[PDB]
């Protein structure tokens, strides 16, 4: 089957037939969409089909399908299946699935830069020590003193659930936030529960607004460590605006690499639970989600104050005012300091383009329009107007529990 | 099969059971979400009438009544004597309004229940259509205070006989295709203005021409008519501080009125419908004047401004589109004519979701749609998980009328 979508605003039609080789559910059916819901120990048994489509994809792409060394490498898998219960990825194998997953990361509009992903083995790790070196080592090398490079550093595969490679951080880098006995909060409302587990493991919190967050690692199922990120691996855009001097005094920074630490990589069924990933940020995620979100750290109001607009109704566009002044202030900063940062103009254009060479060299892009449009100025971005198709394919990141809520502790 | 929907700012969870009742099919499968694609006889008819007069009837707690009985038999006696039927005019009341309710594009719907429902089931030509729908212009306007409406001509019956309006909203503005390259007016509406010339209309080809009606009464061809100009309010849009804004001689008009779209209650199809509210302000400014493939002024805009359009991120068209919007509020709020922000109209729809989970066990909601096309995560509807699904009655979509006319 063929399945087509249009962009309203240019006319130009494409056809999928990439969602076929989907498998994998959505949410949804045929009578109920769940497309705005954020979240709608395997056996031989299902093992070896998820093996084997994995390297006949894997083949398919290195032009040796069907090829001596094709059937051999499956033959191989299949008999350390049916042995070990599990079996090891080549080198090739990982780089190609890791890539695949980011290729395959329908809420991703940083997707035109899927194949420039360095990809850093770890899987001879066994300490969270050995993980703490290698974070490290993937900080310094992604963030190359401003000039950021994607990278993706993969610790050992879960092999019976009782052993899981984890990082508790939900990203590498993020600031602490702490609830205060009055019921504010100081510093990222978000990052509460993960600061008091870590005030709880034993660090000493400086209790401000921009603290640093350690990192707390589990190797092999152990209870997880705190180390400290060196603060001189850690780059920090200070935020300033380019005609608003009083903009510097609200004391506003931001770090440069987003690095997400908390998903799953599936790749031939093999499960990858510490899979940290980097990339670099598109403006509107700080300016206006980690910022003016009312549940992070809600510079609205004070911003508003300080231009001195309208603040008595809603209809005086105040907030929508504000809004862009910050993400001007955000992508201002970033540029200046040379530290790089896409606009959502610049990003969603780029995100179109491959899209359609996706849709002819690929049979298609699944993209989660949901979050494909940037949470401001939507229709003034080509993504708002193009129609998309959500479904998922493997290799892929995944959502998992946050690993509070599941570990045994040893104690 | 009970689902729960959480908003991500407040926490607040709502158990939606109202979808279990959905009739109609979404377009997704388990393989495959289509979220944002624009458009996914006698043995039918009872099933679909009983559906509907059972809702009716428990509605006004008679659910199993003699009243409710008698009712069902004799829609079942006239479907079988005459292969459709008749409502009520409160059963007619109730589905207009329930059509309305099940919405799930529309963020203005916790005004569901003051609709004020025109019965036209009485008329037989196109001058008759032009008069229900002067009549209702008239009335849905109140000289600005704007008030909910829908006028209902006859229902299907074989389908030779369809009412239509061909217009897509009763007002709209023109646009001519020119010679030059370039488009005059609204090029959302260049196929339909060039039918209109084809049948006769006298095009003045200027930028903010009112169409005129193109009805069509009981499958015959259609017939042009002028709405009396001084039944169409407009708004000169000016800003509260940029001098020069008005110079740029833009203009929208205060009642949004979609004519193209199909009522079913019942099972019975209400082809010619036309219903109006009121604006919320990013429809007109972030959409009708920004879209690129509407009227596009945010190039001139930001000149106007002197801003750096030399790099997007500038974010010069994220600054003029922000002044644009607060102009046609401010306009609009100068010369009373009813208009709702985003903020304030994405409140209500908050309320409104909570009011019917509490009260229906939940509300369908299309987040595609109802997140508004600027600020979308300064508005608490962004951070609302939706569930969308099909109940009846429902307004559908239909194929422009041209592309199916037997001339
Ligand atoms: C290279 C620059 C990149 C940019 C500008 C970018 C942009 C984005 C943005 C804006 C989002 C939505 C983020 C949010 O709203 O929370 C996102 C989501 C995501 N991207 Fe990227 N991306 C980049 C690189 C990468 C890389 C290297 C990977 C993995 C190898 C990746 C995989 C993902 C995934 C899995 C999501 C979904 C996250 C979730 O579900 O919470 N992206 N991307
Ligand atoms: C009273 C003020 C109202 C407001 C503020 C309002 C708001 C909106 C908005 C902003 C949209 C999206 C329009 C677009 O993007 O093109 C919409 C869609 C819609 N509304 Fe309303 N609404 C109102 C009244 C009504 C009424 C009276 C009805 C029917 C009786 C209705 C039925 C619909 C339908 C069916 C759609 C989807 C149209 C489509 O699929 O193209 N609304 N509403
Ligand atoms: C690699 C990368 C680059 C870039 N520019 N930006 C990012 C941001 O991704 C951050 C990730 C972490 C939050 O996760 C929230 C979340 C919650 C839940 C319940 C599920 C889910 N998939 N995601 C939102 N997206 C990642
Ligand atoms: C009643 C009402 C109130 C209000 N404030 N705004 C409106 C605007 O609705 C206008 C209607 C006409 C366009 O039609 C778009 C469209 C195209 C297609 C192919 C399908 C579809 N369902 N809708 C967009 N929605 C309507
Ligand atoms: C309920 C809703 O799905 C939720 O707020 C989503 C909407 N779109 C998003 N889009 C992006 N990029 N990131 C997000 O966190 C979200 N949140
Ligand atoms: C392709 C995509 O579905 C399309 O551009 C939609 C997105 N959301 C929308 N939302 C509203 N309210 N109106 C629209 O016309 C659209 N267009
Ligand atoms: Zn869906």
């Amino acid at each position: 089957r063929f399945l087509k979508v249009k962009n309203w605003e240019t006319d130009v039609v494409l056809t999928d037939t990439l969602h076929l080789k989907s498998t994998l559910e959505t949410g949804c059916t045929e009578h109920i969409c769940m497309g705005s819901i954020m979240l709608p120990v395997r056996t031989k048994d299902q093992l070896f089909p998820l093996a084997k489509e994995f390297l006949d994809q894997y083949y398919s792409s290195i032009k040796r399908f069907g090829s001596k060394a094709h059937m051999d490498r499956l033959e191989e898998v299949n008999k350390e299946i049916e042995s070990t219960s599990t079996y090891q990825l080549k080198d090739t194998e990982l780089i190609y699935g890791a890539k695949h997953a980011w290729r395959n990361a329908s809420r991703c509009v940083g997707r035109i830069q899927w194949s420039k992903l360095q990809v850093f083995d770890a899987r001879d790790c066994t300490t969270a020590h050995g993980m703490f070196n290698y974070i490290c080592n993937h900080v310094k090398y992604a963030t190359n003193k401003g000039n950021l490079r994607s990278a993706i550093t993969i610790f050992p595969q879960r092999t019976d659930g009782k052993h899981d490679f984890r990082v508790w951080n939900s990203q590498l880098i993020r600031y602490a936030g702490y609830k205060q006995p009055d019921g504010s909060t100081l510093g990222d409302p978000a990052n509460v529960q993960f600061t008091e587990i870590c005030i709880q493991q034993g660090w000493k919190a400086p209790r401000g607004r921009f603290d640093v967050l350690p990192l707390l690692l589990q190797a092999n199922g152990n209870d997880p460590e705190l180390f400290q990120i060196p603060p001189e691996l850690v780059l920090e855009v200070p935020i300033r605006h380019p005609k608003f001097d009083w903009f510097k005094d609200l004391g506003l920074k931001w770090y440069g690499l987003p690095a997400v630490s908390n998903m799953l990589l599936e790749i031939g069924g093999l499960e990858f639970s510490a899979c940290p990933f980097s990339g670099w940020y598109m403006g509107t995620e700080i300016g206006v989600r980690d910022y003016c979100d009312n549940s992070r750290y809600n510079i609205l109001e004070e911003v508003a104050k300080k231009m001195d607009l309208d603040m008595r109704k809603t209809s005086s566009l105040w907030k929508d005012q504000a809004l862009v002044e910050i993400n001007i202030a955000v992508l201002y900063s970033f540029q200046s300091d040379k530290v790089t940062i896409v606009d959502h103009h610049s990003a969603t254009e780029s995100f179109i383009k491959h899209m359609e060479n996706e849709y002819r060299c690929r049979g298609g892009c699944p993209a989660d329009w949901v979050w494909i449009v940037p949470p401001m100025s939507g229709s003034i971005t080509p993504v708002f107007h193009q129609e998309m198709l959500n479904y998922r394919l493997t290799p892929s990141f995944e959502y998992q529990p946050d690993p509070w809520n599941t570990h045994v502790w040893k104690g």
